[PDB]
């Protein structure tokens, strides 16, 4: 099933660049490749800014780069503007989904 | 039925902060604001840099700042990376869509 990586995973801060990959995807597959911080239970907000995208090869796999920031205007899944998160407290980390929202688990991350 | 307002339109460059309004809206849903090609007859290409997002108030109505580029790298909404975007050849605009695509036309910018 899909697996994700990001890296540095830790040890980060705002504007650091990324490498997020995945595996186990579905072959010419579109994947937002976007950070997020889980603001509600289920419920995430991103940063479309930074955002990124991934299309999975013939094996499900891929890659491409991402520029974390610490805190940054937050967005529902759904269009809210959350506004400001994190600043350290909330635990932010990358996440993978496609247009069915399919993706692997949400690789915490810290600053 | 829902309607959509940019000002100003026509006559920009690449920065330039346009006046997005909507109306007829449903109250408490949420628009994304983002600039975007007709890539195709149907699909479109986002700059997921500059978007924005909008809460229909109480009638059906809000507003928000946008910041149009003449050119841009962009997005398919189904997290596709299509590349870079025009240049003053094919017509963007400004789309204001929930997460059901739900929304008014797009109206018609030019740089
Ligand atoms: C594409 C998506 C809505 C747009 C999201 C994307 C996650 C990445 C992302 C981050 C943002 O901040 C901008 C919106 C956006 C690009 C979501 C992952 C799944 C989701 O779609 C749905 O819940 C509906 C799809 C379905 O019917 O399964
Ligand atoms: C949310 C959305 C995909 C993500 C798009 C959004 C338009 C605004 C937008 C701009 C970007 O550049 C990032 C992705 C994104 C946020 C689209 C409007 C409708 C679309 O699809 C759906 O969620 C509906 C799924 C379906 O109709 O099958």
């Amino acid at each position: 099933a899909p697996t994700a990586t990001v890296t540095p995973s830790s040890g980060l801060s705002d504007g650091t660049v990324v490498k997020v990959a995945g595996a186990g995807l579905q072959a010419g597959t579109a994947y937002w490749v976007a950070q997020s911080a889980w603001v509600d239970t289920g419920v995430y907000a991103s940063n479309p800014a930074d955002i990124s995208s991934v299309t999975a090869d013939a094996n499900g796999s891929a890659s491409t780069s991402l520029t974390v920031r610490r805190s940054f205007e937050g967005f529902l899944w759904d269009g809210t503007r959350w506004g400001t998160v994190d600043c350290t407290t909330a635990a932010c980390h990358v996440t993978l989904r496609d247009a069915l929202s399919n993706g692997p688990e949400g690789v915490a991350i810290s600053f």
